[PDB]
C-alpha cells in the first residue's frame, strides 16, 4: 500500500513553477543529508543529496534545481559563480513525504591527468564536489526550479512510459516512479506500463537499485526494469554493454509500444545518445522501417523526450 504524502495542496497548481528564485537572489536552503549511492568498485562517486527548501521552492517531477556554488566566478571578478543545473531526483513531496525537501543525484567530476592519473583541485568540478562534500546543516544557494522537457504527461493515467537512463540520468525517473507506484496521490492513479532501462559501469555503480527492484514485486503487471553494465557486460557484437543494447533485446516489444503511443524518455550525459540513435536505426532497418520517418513521427506526436547534458 502507498505511502501517505502531504500536503495535498501541492496538486492544486495547474502549471509548473518556473524561476521562482533567480540567481541574483537565490533561496538559502539547508542540507539534510549526503550519502554515497555507490560501492567500492564504482569508477567514481555519485551522491544522493537531500535539501530542505522549507516548501519555498516547490517543483514538479522532471524539473531541475539550480545550485550556485560558493566563491567568485574565475571569468568574472566580483561576480558569483554560474548556476549548475541538477535534475531533481525526488517527487514534489520529497524523500520525507512532507513537501519540504528535494533531492539531487550528483556525480563527482574529478580531474585525472590522462597519463599520470595525478589529480589537481583547481581542475575538479566545483559544484559537483561542493555538493558531494556537503554535510547536514550546510547552506546551499538554490535557484529555479526550471525546465519543462521532462514533465510527466499525466493526461492518460494508463499511458506507457519507457525511461532510458545512463548514470545520473536516472534522477527524473526516480521521481516519476515514486509518483506512479510509491506515494498515495489520489488524483494520479497510474495503471499503465512504466519500463526503466538503466546503463551504468558495473554492479557497484547502480543507483537506487533496491527501490526499483521492489517495484517489480509490488507492481509486476505495471513495471519493468532492465539494466546494462558497460564494464562487466558485453553486447551480442562484443562491444561494451550500453543502454542501447538492452533496448535491442526488446526490439519488437519496444517498437510495438511506440506505435501504440508510448512516451519514451532519455536522460543522462549526452554521449549516451549517438549509440542509442545507431541502435534504433539498425532495429528499424531490420524491421523494414525508416528510423528517420519514425523519429519524425514520434517528435510530431510529442512522444519523444530528451534531456541530456
Ligand atoms: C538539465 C541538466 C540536468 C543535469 N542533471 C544532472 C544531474 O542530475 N546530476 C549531475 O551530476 N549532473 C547533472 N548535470 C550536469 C551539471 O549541471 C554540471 O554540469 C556538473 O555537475 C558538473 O559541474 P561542476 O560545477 O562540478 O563542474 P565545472 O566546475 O563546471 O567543470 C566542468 C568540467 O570541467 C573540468 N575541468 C575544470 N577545469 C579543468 C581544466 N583546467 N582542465 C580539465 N578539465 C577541467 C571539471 O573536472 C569538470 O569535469 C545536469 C545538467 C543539465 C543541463
Amino acid at each position: 500500500s502507498k505511502v501517505s504524502v502531504a500536503p495535498l495542496h501541492l496538486e492544486s497548481a495547474k502549471e509548473p513553477p518556473l524561476n521562482t528564485y533567480k540567481p541574483k537572489e537565490p533561496f538559502t536552503a539547508t542540507i539534510v543529508s549526503v550519502e554515497s549511492l555507490v560501492g567500492p568498485k564504482a569508477p567514481g562517486e555519485t551522491c544522493h543529496i537531500v535539501i530542505d527548501h522549507g516548501g519555498n521552492v516547490p517543483y514538479w517531477e522532471g524539473q531541475s534545481y539550480g545550485v550556485i556554488p560558493p566563491g567568485e566566478n574565475p571569468k568574472k571578478p566580483g561576480a558569483p559563480q554560474n548556476v549548475r543545473l541538477y535534475s531533481i531526483a525526488s517527487t514534489r513531496y520529497g524523500d520525507n513525504f512532507d513537501g519540504r525537501t528535494g533531492s539531487l543525484c550528483v556525480r563527482r567530476a574529478v580531474y585525472y591527468d590522462p597519463e599520470t592519473g595525478k589529480e589537481d583541485p583547481s581542475k575538479n568540478g566545483v559544484c559537483s564536489n561542493f555538493l558531494c562534500n556537503s554535510k547536514p546543516g550546510d547552506k546551499i544557494q538554490l535557484t529555479g526550479p526550471s525546465g519543462k522537457i521532462m514533465l510527466l504527461p499525466e493526461e492518460d493515467p494508463n499511458a506507457t512510459h519507457i525511461m532510458i537512463a545512463t548514470g545520473t540520468g536516472v534522477a527524473p525517473f526516480r521521481g516519476y516512479l515514486r509518483r506512479m507506484f510509491m506515494e498515495d496521490v489520489p488524483n494520479y492513479r497510474f495503471g499503465g506500463l512504466a519500463w526503466l532501462f538503466l546503463g551504468v559501469a558495473n554492479s557497484d555503480s547502480l543507483l537506487y537499485d533496491e527501490e526499483f527492484t521492489s517495484y517489480l514485486k509490488q507492481y509486476p503487471d505495471n513495471f519493468r526494469y532492465d539494466k546494462a553494465l558497460s564494464r562487466e557486460q558485453k553486447n551480442r557484437s562484443g562491444g561494451k554493454m550500453y543502454v542501447q543494447d538492452k533496448i535491442e533485446e526488446y526490439s519488437d516489444e519496444i517498437f510495438k509500444l511506440l506505435d501504440g503511443g508510448a512516451h519514451i524518455y532519455f536522460c543522462g550525459l549526452k554521449g549516451m545518445m549517438p549509440g542509442i540513435q545507431d541502435t534504433l536505426k539498425k532495429v528499424a532497418e531490420r524491421r523494414g522501417e525508416s528510423w528517420d520517418q519514425k523519429l519524425a513521427q514520434l517528435k510530431k506526436n510529442k512522444q519523444w523526450h530528451v534531456e541530456v547534458y
